[PDB]
Parts: C-alpha cells; structure tokens; sequence
C-alpha cells in the first residue's frame, strides 16, 4: 500500500479497476464450411471439391462424436431436456469449466436445432454472411469465410475446358482455408466439443466475415473495433452437422459491472544501489489491492484497458508475510537481488519528477552544470526542478519542471538471489554451516560430560579431606 | 501404483494414455519450386519484381546453400560416392547428436536429392502447383510451387507495353507477400542451418495451399491427411538445393509408432483443499510417466498427444524426488501443499459422474435433502455421489449425481502442517535467509557458549591445585602430630 | 580464461561469437495510407464496405491517436516551434526510459512528420502501393498502401448500379482481412499507445507486400535487404496520424553496428555425465559474457544473433553466484549437477572432428578398431578422437572420426557428492524443509546443553565455596595447634 515504497526503487505505474462478469449477451452462429457453387458442370469433376469435404470432416470428426456422446446420447436422451441436467458421467473426468460448459450446450440444444432444420436452405444460399431466417424471425446469422473469393473465381459454367484451371483455383481457396482450420482443431483433448472458441480461432473460422458478423451480431454500445481488438469475444460450439458441414457456434459477450474497493496496480522497478552494489526489489509485478488485503494478480489471461482489467476468474496469488509487509511500507523485510543495470532500468519519470540510480548512472545535469551525485545513504535519488531543469542521462536530454513533496535502514542480508540454482547453492551452504554447528555441539557435550565426571572425582577427596579434618579435629575438638 | 486415491489431497487423474516411441519411418521428396513459372508472352515490357524476388530470395537462402555445400559436395561425402560410414565429420565444427544424424541422413539422401536437381530444368519449365517429377516411368517425389495457382489467376494471356506496370505490380505483391513470410523461416542464426529441421508451421508457409495435396499424395499410411496436417508428426530436413534454379529439395518423413508396454502416462489435476484452516493445493507434477514401481516426470510439450496415446521421438523424463515420489506412492504426510486463493474454477471436479470439491472453502448447497454440505477438518476434499446428495448446486451450476462412489477412506489423513509452504523461488529464498538467520544466531550463542567453557576449565585447575596444597598441608599437619 | 576443461565435466562451447552495440542509427519515414484509391467512376452505388472499414480503423486508431495529440499536439512542442528543450513530460503520467526516450525522439521528428502529413490529398489521391513521397525536388520519404495492388486487379473498371452488389463484395472482403491483421496490432492496453514500438511483426501486417519494396528503397546499406527482414534489426514508431484522411507516419529506424573490443558471447551445451554412480547434468547458464576475468549470463533472448555476432540495444546480462563463477572458471568443485533421465540426443557431442559421449549411460561400439569402448567412474565422460578409435557406432549412428586430440592436460577430477542436488523448486523447498528440522533439533539440544552448562557452573560455584571452610580450618588448626 504505500507508495513511499519507491524509495526502494519500485514505482507504480498503473491503476486500474476491477471489473467481474455479471451475465452475457449472445448470438448464434453456423458456420458454413462448404461453399456455394452453384454453375452447371459437364463432362469436368472437380476434384478439389471431394477432397476438401473429405480432409474436413475427418478434421471434425472428434468434435462431433465427443457432440453425440454429451448431447445426442446421455443429457437429452430420445426426448426434450426440461431443465434437469443428467448423466454428467459421459464426460468422464471434467473440470469445473467444461461442466458449465457442458450444461450451456444442452440448454442451447433447441436453438441449435432449430438453426440445423434449415441447414439445406442454408447451403443452397450463396452468401459471405446471411441472416437466418424463420417465418418472420432471426435466429442467427449464417457464415462462410471463402464464397467471396469463390464467387470472383468461379466460371459460369464449368465444361471440359474449363476444368483443370476452375479446378486449381477452387483447389488452392479451398485448401488453403483447410490447411488453416488444421491449426485449430486438433484432437488432444478428451471433450474437445467443449472447448472454448477464441478470437483467434473465430478469426480462422470466419475469415473475412468476422467484422461483418460482430457488427451484427451485438447491438452493445462497444464498438466493433474493441469486440475484435480485445478477448472480451468468446464462443462455444453448440451444434455440428457433418454431412452439410455446419457448425453452429455460439459466441458471447460480457456484461462487465465494476467490483467496489478493488484496484490493480502495476509495479515496475529500477535499480537501487544498496549496501555497495546494483540491485533491484523482487516484488510481483501487478498486485491486487483490497483496504488491507494484497494478493498478486497477473492478469494475463484477462482484457487489460488503460483503466481497468476485466478477468473471467479471480486468478490471484497469496503473498508471503515477508513480500506484504514490504508493500506495506516495512522496507527492511523487501529482498533485492544484484543485477546488471542498463540504461533502460536506471531510472523512470513520474508525473514529470525523475527516479534514478544515479550512483549506477551519471545523472549529469545540463542547465545548473551540476554533475548529481547519490549518497550511500539513499537507494535511489530524486530529480525534479530543484535539483536540475535540463538533465541528461546518457545521450538524453530532456527538462524537468516539477515540485515533489515528502529513515532508511537496509541489512545487506536482504540481498540475496532468488533463482533455482544459487538458491540451491546458498541452500548447500547454510547446510554445511548446521553441520559445523552439529559438530560444535559434539565437541561441547563431550567436554561437558567430561567436567561432570572429573566433578566426580573432585567431590570424593574433598570428602577425604573433609574426614581427615575431622579425625586430625578429634585430637584438639570435639 | 500410485493410490490414485491420493484424490482425498485434492489431486486427480484426468487422464491415463499410452506410450508410443518412433521405430521406423517412410519418407517422401519434395522440391519446393521457389520462382512461379509464366509462359504468357512478354513483350515491350519487363516484369522487375521478378528479378528482385529472385535477387533477394538468393541472398535469403546463401547461408543454407553455402552450409549444405560445404558439409555436401566438399566433406562428408567428400565428392566420391558414399560407402556406409561417413567420413569427415569435423567440417561440421561442433555439432548435437540431433544435428550428427541429419548430416549422416543428408549424405545418404544425396542420391535422391541428385537424381530430382538433375530435372531442374523440366521441373521449372512445367507450369503447375503440384506435379510428379518423374524419371524412366517412377516418380522420384513431388514438385510444387506454392503461389503457381495464385500467379496463373492473375496474370494476364499476354503482357506487353500496355500492361506492364499493373501485371508487374500484381505479380510483384504475390512474390513480395511470399518472399515476406518466407524471410519468417529462413534467418541465418546458426552454425549449420541446412542441418535445421523443418517443422510443419515452416512447410506450411513453405508449400502454402499446396501441403493437403502432398501430404496425401507422399505417403499411403492409414493415417489421415487431416491427422497429419493437424498433429505434429510431420517433420522435414533440407537435403538439396539449386539457387540457379530457385529448387530446394526437401525430405519430409512420417514415423511408424509403436506402443512401449508396462507404460502409462498420466496427467494430474489438483483442485485446492482445506488442509490446517487453509485453502491449499498439492503441489506435485501435472505429467507423471509411469511404468511399475517407476514414476518419472513427463512433461510431453515436445510430443504429440492423442486422447489415449503420447508419441515422442526422445523421451523427455524428469526424476523426481524420494519425497513427491513416496507423496504419488500413497505416503501423503510426504506431499507438500501451497496456499491458494481458490476459485470456482478449481473447488471441484466432476469425476465419472461423482465430484469431488473442497466444500469448506465453497458452498457445496445440496438441493434434495435440501442441506449445506458441511466440510469437516479431517477432510481436505469431500466426495459427493448418490448417497449424499442427488440434486447439487455449485454457485448457479445445478445438476443431478446419479453415481455411486467405492469407499477408500479406510485409513484417516495425516496431515502436518509443516507440509504447507510455497514453492516460489522468491518465497523459498526468504525462507532459506530466515533459516540460515536462526542458524547464525546458533553459531553465535556457541561461540559465547564456548566462553563459559573455557571459564570451567579454569575454575577446574584452580579447584585442583587448592586440592592438592590442601592435601599437603594436612599431611603435614598429620606428621607433626 | 574458462578452462573448456569444463569439457571433463560435459558442458561443451558450441558458439564463440562478438558483441555488438547500436551506435547510431540511420532513419527513414514511411506514411501508411489505410485507405485504398478507387478511381474508376461510381454510379448509383453505395460500396458499403469502405464505409464500414473507415468507421472501424478509425475508432480503432483513436487511442493511438487521442494519446499521440496529447503529446505532440498539446504538451511537448505547444503550438509552436520546438526549441531543443523537452518540457510537459508530466503528461506521460508515469512513462519508462524507453517511452520517455521515444517521446523525445517523437517531438524531434514532428517537423519531418507534419511536413508529410501535409501532403495528404496528394498521397491519397495518388494510386500506387509504394509511393515516394516529395515537395520541391526532395523525398520526405515513402507512402505505402498495403492493399492497393490487391484492389486493383479486383475493382471493375466502372462501377455501375449493376456491378455494385459484386463489387461491394470483394473489395469489402479485401479491406475486412486487413482490417482484421490490424485489429491484432492496435490493441488499448498501455497508457502512452504512441510511444509503443513497431516490431517487423507489426511492420507486415501494417506495410503487406509492400515491406520488401519500402525496405529495399529507405536504406542503402551494405546490408542486404534480405537481412534487414529476416533479423530483427528494424524498428518504427508512431510519428504522425491523421484519422480523418486515415494515414500514419511512421519512422523506420536501421541500426549501425559496432563491435565491443575485448567482450566475447559464448554458448555453453550440456550432455549427460557419470558422477558418483548416476547420470547427470551440470547445471551452468546457457549463454555467457566473458570479458577477461568477468563473466554473465547473457540471455541474447531479444537480440539478433548471427553465426558469429550478437547485437543488441541494452544488455540483458544476469550476475552469476561466486559459486557458479568459480565452476565456469575450472574449479569443477564448484559446479553442480542434477540427475536426469538420458537420451540419445543429449549423451554426446562432436567437436571439431572429436567426440565426447557418456560412454557408462550410452554404448559407444567401436567398429573399425572393434571393441566396446568402457568409461572408468573416475571419467565422467569419455572423449572418443581417432587414436581409440576410427570408424564408431552409437546404436544406428555410424561415422568416421579422422582427428586427434592433444588436451591431455591432466588435473585430477575431485567431485563430492554434495554437488549432486536437484534445482527444481519443489525439490529444493523439500530440501530446506529437511535442514530446517535438523536445525530445529540442533536448537532444541542446544537449549538441554546450555542447561548443563548451568548446572556445571552450579557445583562448580559451591565447591570453590566448600573449598573455603576447608580452607579456614586447615589455617586455623595450624594456628591452634602451632
Ligand atoms: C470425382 O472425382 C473424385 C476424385 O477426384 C472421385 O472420388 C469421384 O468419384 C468423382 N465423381 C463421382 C462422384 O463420380
Ligand atoms: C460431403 O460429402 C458427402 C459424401 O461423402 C456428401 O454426402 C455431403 O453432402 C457433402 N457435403 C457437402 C456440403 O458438400
Ligand atoms: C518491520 O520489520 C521489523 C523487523 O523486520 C519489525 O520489528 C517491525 O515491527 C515491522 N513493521 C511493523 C512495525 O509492524
Ligand atoms: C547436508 O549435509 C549432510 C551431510 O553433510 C547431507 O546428508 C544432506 O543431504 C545435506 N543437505 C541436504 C539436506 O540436502
Ligand atoms: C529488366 O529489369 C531488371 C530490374 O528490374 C534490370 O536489372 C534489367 O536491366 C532489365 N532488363 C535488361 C537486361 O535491361
Ligand atoms: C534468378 O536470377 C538468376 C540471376 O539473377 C538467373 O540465373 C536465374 O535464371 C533466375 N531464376 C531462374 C532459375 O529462372
Ligand atoms: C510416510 O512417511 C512417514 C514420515 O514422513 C514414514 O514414517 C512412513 O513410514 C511413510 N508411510 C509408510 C507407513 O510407508
Ligand atoms: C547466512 O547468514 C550469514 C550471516 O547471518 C551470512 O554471512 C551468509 O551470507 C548467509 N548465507 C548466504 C551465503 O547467503
Ligand atoms: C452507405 O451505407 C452506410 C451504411 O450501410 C451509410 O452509413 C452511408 O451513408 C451510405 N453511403 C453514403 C455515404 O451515403
Ligand atoms: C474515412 O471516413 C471519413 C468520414 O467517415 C471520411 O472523411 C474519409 O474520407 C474516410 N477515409 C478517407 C481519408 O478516405
Ligand atoms: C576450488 O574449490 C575448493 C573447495 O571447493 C577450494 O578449496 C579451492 O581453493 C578452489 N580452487 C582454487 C584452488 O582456487
Ligand atoms: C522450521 O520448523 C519450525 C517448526 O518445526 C517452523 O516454525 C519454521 O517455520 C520452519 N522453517 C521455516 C523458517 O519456514
């Protein structure tokens, strides 16, 4: 929490908010894999054509057969879900996820039927994008990421001439789509049919339609540049047909509500020079800051914005007491490992003032001539326009024009390094020094039980001696 | 065998595959026909690109080409044809065992690689994205060329004055957008780079829509060209190149796979566990190989998975510890736990129809005998079948539990608390500085403690002495009476 | 310096190669025109995709651009001429070197950008995928339309109320593939989006089938424009953007390269060796700098590495242990090796014509001379040159050794035990957690034995007190009594 925790050399250089999934609006998807070509054809076979629908659905078959396992055989069985999920044990051993995911795909079950029921009007359809319609209703929105490419290519009319060249160009369309849907749907996985759909994959998927596709899909006030620039896109295939090749995908998008009393903060670190060497504080990277509560909070798999972060899952990391208390303003119980500092982690701007390892780096200021030097005392050096106005650290200048406003004590067995292998080392080490402690301790106990006994030996004659004083007492005493 | 009842810690088999390893291989040749054939008339006019794709293609592939020269035709077969044993190794400056054994395949490949550049010139002629380059009715391997398609599409039945700088222009983007991502594979890094292997992202930009077709049309295997085309399997190695030409001769292989018996490979999943008032979870690998009493780590990031099979071409095996092997072996006061800020994510796992989650740390809200299921202490992970509960609900996730589990708490968990700690280099380095802290005041107090010691053994000669006067003078006082 | 004898031990060098530092840098602008030019006459006909395409590119480059005002446009030069000054930099908020670096080098190019930024119509109504960009017999750089060939060979050459659906069509899929590619490079995740970097990555995705034509036109380099992109060296940032006329100024930027007199980049490979009964591995950094006597890590992980030159802007080196120094400097005491399970492929090396295998974990049949070639517990590895043997086998492996080896040198291989260890996380918590309880025995004996300590002290204390009666009365009685 504190901030004055730069005096170590760890700035904050973000705050962003924290923002959880409330619900989700959706849309339905079929993506169309084969494409429309509807030009007569005679005395010509093109071969590509069979290929295609062969490599594909060979690449689709465990997608489909994990579909029927779940859906068309254990959940709905013969008859119409009602609500009640049953026989999760088709899914063998599932994560928290795919169970979700799983009961998502039966309750979509019936919309997923109803957009097949037309999957013949649907492939008949020339079209890049096409609503799908029912007496008077959408249901969704039909794709197929090739038949404009197809449709500039293609001959009116496909005769024996024509054949070879119509069935090289249609040839190289097709396979390449091919060749880059390989790239996502390998069989790894037990229940692959639940596995979710990134962007990445909707932008394989449906080429040059995705634009067109999150446009009308979402009715959002969020522009169909961030849909596709960010990850907040997401979806789940929910129905397949191998024979007319159509996938119907739903694809989703959060309802992002911000959660109170949370921020994220970001810390980056420059180099320090304690205790005579180059170091720099080992703390995370983006931190999770509740009142009191901090946690490590890297949200790598969630959408950053410059103020704010949107994660799907909470995927913080407790702290050790050590690593809090230091975030906590407590700076002697921070840990530094030495590095090699270099230009671009020497120092950093901060609302105009400069933080700099200025011991490290010659932090020779221009305007006042004043080459600025750091004492042993402070890690890293302030900068704003008291002590300089035009500084120039190496081979850059630049003015400074603003104010800052605002006890150090560093045990250099705080400095230490924190990789696999010297810890290792440092852990041979200490373990040596137990075992001289160990042998001390032998060395010890055998002199003191040797004492003990010579004691022994020392209070029997002062009892002959005391005996013999009082025999040598009963010729003058009692 | 690994008590997979090593599930009341939290920690669960998610799956069991086979093991397979690479006896044999078939192979295939491929020439990879880098300029685009076009036979429209050209007249009035002169199509640059060309001539810069070439020139910066060329200079693209020198490295390669000069390498495969020196180790080719100048030191390992040495320009005489090849015997059995290669000869001349140390041209290779310093080499991996991985690298050896290309340059051996490279010589014994020589004679392929010859026979199909010794048709450079009909291979270049013939205008075609894939075609058989055929010698004395065989065919010596495929030709492709990876644009050919697209060039043939574009480019106009004649290009003269007219044309020229808008066919120029289109062939030239085609070319320039190849020669681009082909600038994403060959970089000049190493030593040896005609000894890399090429991998199936790089043969995919490489051969372009033309990889479908001849990963069908090299092999006959039972495996299918989706298979192929979406595993790893697939792997090539350079054994041939023409820059005259533009032809780079490649050599794609498929390996034969065999099941290794008494093997399995099992992934492990850990859901977090109230252990000690704390929300921890096990810390073990997430790949184990087992076979017997033998568990090793086997992480297969290099290998191809399959739901029941793992293929590598090497084995990639980690030893693992005394201590997480007797954890794995059954003995958990052995395992070691990390605390963790658990999620919905990661409380529970459906388990063939059974679930286990950590009920203390989440509301675990049974629905039909309406009850909350309470979690007690020497419990880490409860297990909910049939008999506890037959309609469940996890945090808006509601479902039916209609199997019934087998009994194997036989025994109680024994559970210290000193198992709980982090595995965080940063975290284990603190603790290591405070241990060694401890130690050092130890070392301290003993050296202090060695003073009080020395002090004894003055007091002892002092003792000894006054002894043994005052045992002269009462013997003296003795003889005088 | 590093004795290889570190050869003894299976850590082979495999690269000896120089460092390089990034002098000056040679530049060159380029403005992106994210536009395409349809000239052909339009009738009757709305091609809703360059519609849709400008609304999108245009709120996706808003932030680049809002943040990009920000500075340039309202708190760096303010409404006039630079000065060579550089003030306002509080608007970067908190900014790293390398921003702050790029915001300097930002306003610096601000004259050569609006100049360009000048000649919009000019380079938007022009048709061409590579334009050269001039103003009175001058080049202020290039302009790049990525999908203009493209749209060419596309575009009919008048589109009609008839063409229009067709039309529409392709062009519109044209600029969504593109617009696609660039929704992957312009994402809002930084707080300063301008001073962001353009990778060659980047670079493609933003010039096309343009990159090698630009390349090969704005540098005249002895490098080769297959170099400059196939390696890492080129760079660019944000300059200039007009959202309205949809065209970013970018300033490519190619490094000069000069070599670090003494510094040497060595890369250290490991195989399997026989140590006190067990197949292990030394654990040493993969790439050194050596420098002298001074040694690190130097992970190149960013750097352009060529076969015998590594460059680099800054270092990236890593302080290494005095432990670990030591090993790499010969004293094999030091090092450290874990454990591992062999393989082929990690049990042996060839080295300049001479091979180094683990021939205990490994066989190494000699063929020619014929014999099987056995490793003593005192070699931890084994070295296999002509003399032992000339035509070898390592199971399917067969190759001719023709070279000799001299490194006889002798030193004896004194290796302990306590060197053999595990460096893995998990393992060396097992481990701590294994001294701490000793420790704790340790502490606690050490408690009952200060107890004695106490107690000797005790009776010690009363006999030097009983030894005083004694004392008195053996002076007394000899007073008493004469
Ligand atoms: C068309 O050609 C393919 C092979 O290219 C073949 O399998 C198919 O039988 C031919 N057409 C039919 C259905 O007869
Ligand atoms: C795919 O080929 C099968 C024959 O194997 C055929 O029944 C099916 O209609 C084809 N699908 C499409 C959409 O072409
Ligand atoms: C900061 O650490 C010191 C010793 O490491 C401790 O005595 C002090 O109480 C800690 N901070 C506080 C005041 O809680
Ligand atoms: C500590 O030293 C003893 C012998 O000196 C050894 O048995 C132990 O393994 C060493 N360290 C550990 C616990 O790894
Ligand atoms: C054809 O164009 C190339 C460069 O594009 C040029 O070098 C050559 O001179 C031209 N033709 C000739 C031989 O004049
Ligand atoms: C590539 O250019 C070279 C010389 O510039 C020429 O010899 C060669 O014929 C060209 N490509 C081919 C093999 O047609
Ligand atoms: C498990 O470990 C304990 C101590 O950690 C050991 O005493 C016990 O024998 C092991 N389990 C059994 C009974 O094999
Ligand atoms: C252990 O502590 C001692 C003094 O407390 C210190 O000298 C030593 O460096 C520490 N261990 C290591 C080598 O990190
Ligand atoms: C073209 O269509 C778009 C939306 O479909 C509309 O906004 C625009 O006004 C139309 N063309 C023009 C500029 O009139
Ligand atoms: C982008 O759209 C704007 C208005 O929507 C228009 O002024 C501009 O001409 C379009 N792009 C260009 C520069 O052609
Ligand atoms: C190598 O290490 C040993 C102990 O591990 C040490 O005694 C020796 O001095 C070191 N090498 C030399 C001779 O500097
Ligand atoms: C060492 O053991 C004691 C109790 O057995 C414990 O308090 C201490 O935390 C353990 N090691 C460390 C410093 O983590």
């Amino acid at each position: 929490d504190p901030a004055a925790l730069m005096q170590i050399g760890v700035i904050p250089t973000n705050v962003r908010q924290l923002m959880y999934y409330t619900e989700a609006s959706s849309a339905f998807i079929v993506v169309k894999l084969m494409p429309t070509i509807d030009s007569p054809i005679s005395g010509c076979n093109i071969t590509s054509i069979s290929s295609y629908n062969a490599t594909v659905t060979k690449l689709l078959q465990p997608i489909g057969e994990n579909l029927e396992t779940i859906r068309n055989q254990l959940i709905p069985t013969r008859r119409r879900f009602a609500g009640v999920v049953i026989g999760l044990a088709a899914l063998g051993v599932a994560t928290a996820a795919q169970v979700t995911a799983a009961v998502a795909l039966v309750k979509a079950n019936e919309n997923a039927a109803a957009i097949l029921n037309l999957k013949n009007a649907i492939q008949k359809t020339n079209a890049a994008v096409a609503d799908v319609v029912q007496a008077t209703q959408s249901l969704g929105t039909a794709v197929q990421a090739v038949q404009d490419h197809i449709n500039s290519v293609v001959s009116p009319a496909i005769t024996a001439a024509n054949c070879k060249a119509q069935d090289a160009i249609i040839g190289s369309i097709l396979n390449l789509y091919l060749t880059e849907l390989t790239t996502i749907f390998h069989n790894q996985i037990t229940n692959p049919a639940l596995s979710p759909i990134t962007i990445q994959a909707l932008r394989i998927l449906l080429g040059s339609t995705l634009p067109t596709v999150v446009e009308k899909s979402f009715n959002t006030q969020i522009s169909a540049a961030e849909l596709l620039s960010s990850g907040l896109l997401t979806g789940q295939i929910v129905g397949l047909d191998l024979t007319y090749m159509q996938m119907v995908i739903k694809i989703e998008l959060p309802t992002l509500t911000v959660q109170p009393a949370t921020q994220i903060i970001d810390l980056a670190t420059i180099s320090a020079f304690i205790n005579n060497q180059e170091v720099m504080a080992q703390l995370p990277t983006r931190v999770m800051v509740t009142g009191s509560l901090i946690q490590a909070y890297p949200a790598s798999q969630c959408t950053i914005t410059p103020n704010t972060v949107y994660c799907r899952y909470n995927d913080a990391q407790v702290l050790s007491d050590d690593t809090m208390a230091c975030l906590q303003g407590n700076l002697t119980r921070c840990t530094f490992s030495p590095v090699v500092g270099s230009f671009l982690t020497r120092f950093v701007l901060f609302d105009g003032i400069v933080y700099a390892n200025c011991r490290s780096m010659l932090c020779k200021c221009m305007q006042p001539a004043a080459v600025i030097l750091q004492p042993s005392s402070s890690p890293v050096t302030v900068i704003d326009m008291y002590k300089c106005v035009s500084l120039q650290l190496d081979n850059l200048r630049f003015t400074i024009t603003q104010l800052a406003n605002v006890t150090i004590k560093l045990e250099s067995s705080q400095i230490l390094s924190i990789d696999p292998l010297d810890i290792s080392q440092n852990l041979a080490a200490v373990n040596k020094s137990l075992s001289d402690a160990l042998q001390h301790l032998a060395q010890s106990d055998t002199y003191l039980s040797a004492i003990e006994d010579k004691i022994e030996e020392i209070l029997s004659k002062i009892y002959h001696i005391e005996n013999e004083i009082a025999r040598i007492k009963k010729l003058i005493g009692e």
